[PDB]
């Protein structure tokens, strides 16, 4: 596939790890950036040149916070970004908030093994990888 | 000296990350992989693990999770020794797991070396405790 700059963003280490052994099987993954806080996220994206960002939702830095309010920040300052966001919060209310964000991907923790593959090769043919929240939502 | 090692977590993520982090050490044998206390506690008898690296929130009905599993394999499994890896930073969770007698905890939220200081501990005869949670600890 195309050759891909990476940055992935958690605050646990054990999940930075967990990503970088799944990725390491493909090779036209650059991981360019590491990152456990929102603060130095946002301060090395300008110097990193990074075409996808594997962001987690729940996430200290309290000056450009998280979640939505991360996100909401990342596309108006990094349009060219792609997001794909890594969480274990499943609720529907949240999924359909970062859905209507207009992000490339989601990836449950609770879910298969091999979704973070699928969804960087997703994203390289600009497609959509996430999980369907409406139907929960309205219960 | 070399050890067998079965990790228990619910995340797939979380297990790639524990098998990430042990490649480095070298006599650890990784032995088995598991997302559910009913699997690992039906696995456990047939893998002459050493060590346990658990996670504390899983599913399972038949065994439970957290300190009703931790119970359950000090009793059925005592040569076993416990690593505890959680995300859980509630000061009473964490001293009634350490009430136990279990050889170490893990936070997610802690350092990256945390997971490797804690196999080193375990095989100099030691238990360990990261500085994350001796300083909530009260
Ligand atoms: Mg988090
Ligand atoms: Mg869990």
């Amino acid at each position: 596939m195309n050759n891909m700059n990476v940055i992935i963003a958690d605050d646990h280490p054990i999940v930075l790890f967990g990503i970088r052994k799944s990725l390491e099987q493909i090779e036209w993954v650059n991981v360019v950036g590491e990152f456990e806080d929102s603060t130095a996220l946002i301060n090395n994206l300008p110097k990193l040149d990074a075409h996808v960002l594997i962001t987690d939702l729940s996430m200290p830095g309290d000056k450009y916070g998280d979640g939505i309010t991360l996100i909401k920040y990342i596309k108006r300052h990094f349009p060219s970004l792609s997001i794909i966001v890594l969480t274990m919060n499943n609720n529907p209310a949240i999924l359909s908030a970062v859905l209507d964000l207009d992000i490339e991907g989601i990836v449950l923790k609770q879910g298969a093994p091999t979704d973070l593959p699928k969804a960087l090769a997703a994203l390289q043919k600009g497609k959509k990888f996430t999980p369907e929240s409406v139907s929960r939502l309205l219960e």
